[PDB]
Formats: C-alpha cells, sequence, structure tokens
C-alpha cells in the first residue's frame, strides 16, 4: 500500500503546515500538523474543555460505528515551545492519502494548552518520531506509521514542504519526479527517539564550506533552524543590523535586508537553504524589525532542523531495520 496527501502552509509565514486525516466511520477529516519530532496522534475532539476550542475541527468519537474507548489509557505531552496537551484515547480507522490503518490510537485531547487554542487552523497533531515516545499511559502505542509500514510497499515515508506553498507527504514510496540529483542517506540514532542524524557542516551565503559534526533532529513540527551558537552568529554576523534580543526572544534583522543562503552539509552532499527561507517578517505588525529564520539552539539542548532547512529538501524517513534518512535537493 501507499498514501499520498498534500500539506499545506496555515499562514503566510509557514509557520506550520496541515494535512487533511480522515478519522472515523464514517470519516471525520481534521487538518493535522505532521510532527516528526513527536510520537502522539493527538486530535481536538467532543470532549475538549469548551473553552479551549475556538474554531477547530473535532473529532465526535460518539458518531464513529470504529471508535472504542481504549479502557484506562491516558495521555499527555509537553512539547518544545512550552504547549501541551492530554486526555483519554480511543481506537479507530484513520486514513491519510489513501493509505489506512485500522486500530490506531486516536488520543482526544480534554485539555490543550493556549497556543492550541489560538491557532484554529491545527486540528491536532499525528506524530511520526518512534514510538518509544508516545506518552499513551499505561499501554504506550504505535504511531501511524509504525501501524503503516508492514503494509507499505517501501518502509518509508517523504516529506517535501512547499515554501509558502503546498507541498506533501508520501508513505510507502520515494516519487522519483519530486526532486533533482540522487537522494544522500545519512545514519540516525534513535536513542531519544528521534530522525537524529548528524549533519556535516555548513556554509553562510558564497563563504567557504566549515567541516563541522552537528547532531541534530529532522523535525516537520518544528518552524525554525536551530543550530549551535557559533554557527548562528556566524550565520547573522553576514546582514547588516542583525543582533540577537533578548526582549524578542531571538535573532531579529533589518527588514530592509538581504539575507543570504545558509547550506547544510548531508555527507559530501549540500543543502541550500535561499535566504527568502531565512525571512520570519516582522517581529509585530508594522515593524521594521524581522524575525531571523535561523536561532540558537544553545537553550534547548538539542540542534533542530525545522521546516526551514527540511522545505530545502526532499526528505526520506526511511523506517527500514535500520531507520536512515535521506536528503535531495528539488
Ligand atoms: C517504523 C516506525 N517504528 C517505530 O516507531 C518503532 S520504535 C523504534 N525505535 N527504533 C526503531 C527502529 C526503526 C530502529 O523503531
Ligand atoms: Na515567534
Amino acid at each position: 500500500s501507499t498514501g499520498s496527501a498534500t500539506t499545506t502552509p496555515i499562514d503566510s509565514l509557514d509557520d506550520a503546515y496541515i494535512t487533511p486525516v480522515q478519522i472515523g466511520t464514517p470519516a471525520q477529516t481534521l487538518n493535522l500538523d505532521f510532527d516528526t519530532g513527536s510520537s502522539d496522534l493527538w486530535v481536538f475532539s467532543s470532549e475538549t474543555t469548551a473553552s479551549e476550542v475556538d474554531g477547530q475541527t473535532i473529532y465526535t468519537p460518539s458518531k464513529s460505528t470504529t471508535a472504542k474507548l481504549l479502557s484506562g489509557a491516558t495521555w499527555s505531552i509537553s512539547y518544545g515551545d512550552g504547549s501541551s496537551s492530554s486526555g483519554d484515547v480511543y481506537t479507530d480507522t484513520v486514513s491519510v492519502g489513501g493509505l489506512t490503518v485500522t486500530g490506531q490510537a486516536v488520543e482526544s485531547a480534554k485539555k490543550v494548552s493556549s497556543s492550541f487554542t489560538e491557532d484554529s487552523t491545527i486540528d491536532g497533531l499525528l506524530g511520526l518520531a518512534f514510538s518509544t515516545l508516545n506518552t499513551v499511559s499505561p499501554t504506550q502505542q504505535k504511531t501511524f506509521f509504525d501501524n503503516a509500514k508492514a503494509s507499505l510497499d517501501s518502509p518509508v515515508f517523504t516529506a517535501d514542504l512547499g515554501y509558502h506553498a503546498p507541498g506533501t507527504y508520501n508513505f510507502g514510496f520515494i516519487d522519483t519526479t519530486a526532486y533533482t540529483g540522487s537522494i544522500t542517506y545519512t545514519a540516525v540514532s534513535t536513542k531519544q527517539g528521534f530522525w537524529e542524524w548528524t549533519s556535516t557542516g555548513y556554509a553562510v551565503g558564497s563563504g567557504t564550506f566549515k567541516s563541522t559534526s552537528i547532531d541534530g533532529i529532522a523535525d516537520t513540527g518544528t518552524t525554525l533552524l536551530y543550530l549551535p551558537a557559533t554557527v548562528v552568529s556566524a550565520y547573522w554576523a553576514q546582514v547588516s543590523g542583525a543582533k540577537s534580543s533578548s526582549s524578542v526572544g531571538g535573532y531579529v534583522f533589518p527588514c530592509s535586508a538581504t539575507l543570504p543562503s545558509f547550506t547544510f552539509g548531508v555527507g559530501s552532499a549540500r543543502i541550500v537553504i535561499p535566504g527568502d527561507y531565512i525571512d520570519f517578517g516582522p517581529i509585530s505588525t508594522g515593524s521594521s524589525s524581522c524575525f531571523g529564520g535561523i536561532q540558537s539552539s544553545a537553550g534547548i539542548g538539542i540542534n533542530i532542523f525545522g521546516d526551514v532547512a527540511l522545505k530545502a529538501a526532499f526528505v526520506v524517513f526511511n523506517g527500514a531495520t535500520t531507520p536512515t534518512l535521506g536528503f535531495a535537493s528539488k
């Protein structure tokens, strides 16, 4: 089997991407944030505290003939940005892009934090990290990809995120029309539950490539590129007037600037992030200070290749016996 679904930016900045997901029978279509940095499939639901719902589409298990309570199971998750959600669990049929999993754990939110409520465009998350990170207790649950994987033609999914445009998530096959050149594969550590890999270095603009190991995660659920402070300082030093602002919470730059590209290594290959991808626009409406798309990881504890980096590539999440990660230019 395979599946193929279009993923669409939620706003003009590509802050996140939503992908339609069919849950239940008859189908209830929710727009979920596919997150390779977490492992819970959770949704706004008929159980979500009413004051915490503002415009989201909700899953109503009582209207699904295939929904069953996963008796006694609860979940609770905290993300890197400080957001959180929790609730109880149903099993139901879940389809993505024509690929169906029966008996998928669908984590129904009873509570969500303010950042979720305030985003009407995201109806929940679909985690694609390793199932070892799933928060369901007392019986940990599998991701959609791990429930799908044996059924797939190949044990892979691919992320093809657009810059200010829709893109694609494919399951079970690699679309050889979707990238240019060849795919470079690189090893993955599952030790922390993530698609954790080591980049071979970086360049700023037209500068020389610096060979250096940077261990980080491929995380579709993080907007920005978070790298060591040395690397980030080297990048922003090439932008007149850029500075780190503790009041704003990271590097800002004059909106009049033209940003340099950023290159990261994948083995002997190179992925180039155009400068425009690193522009996240005014810090507040009408401001002439703009927020940078490359930020320091020094206050995280991990480097994160988020959407800024991933959208510059065709990315293969190879879930073979020994998982790996492929990158191609596009
Ligand atoms: C195909 C998705 N599998 C899982 O989520 C299982 S947890 C897990 N931790 N390491 C692995 C192997 C891929 C090495 O798997
Ligand atoms: Na922000």
